[PDB]
């Protein structure tokens, strides 16, 4: 069919875009700790 | 067929590109804080 | 219209390379802080 | 063969998952050295 | 052009597989001015 060769990608991409998805929410993890982080310099003016 | 299949690839490529606008947003906020941290470090 | 539907993946594919540009170009923004906050190593 | 130009697509998108892996194990350890700095600073 | 519209594609997965490349590089950057950051302390 060669259709053969387009699901094994479709699967691919959205593997791609899955990991993309989970890379997101180290991103935004790295916020919540880099605001906490802005944060502490200010209480602790030393 | 082919023709369906490559449909989903290109919606797959939307979808795909679409999060990555998404991901480039925390990009820009990350360097925001960093930025908002290295003056907040001239002083103390 | 199937060699016409690749058209528009070529125009994608470059599309969404254009925005994992700025992704980069960005990362480097982020890189060079850090640099400037690393050297208040001795302050 | 244009069936054959695709398993060169199939490959190269599969150098790019074996490489967004390894991004995403770059962008985690990061995350492990913010939580570990922010505890540092934590303890002042 | 199937065929040939066929590598401009594949053509675009090894440009885009050097922007996530490079990118990485940049990310790795980051990391080390993390623990040479980290450890002090």
């Amino acid at each position: 069919m060669i259709e053969q060769q387009m699901d094994r990608i479709v699967k691919e991409m959205r593997r791609q875009l899955e990991m993309i998805d989970k890379l997101t929410t180290r991103e935004i993890e790295q916020i919540e700790l880099l605001k906490r982080i802005h944060d502490n310099l200010i209480t602790r003016p030393v």
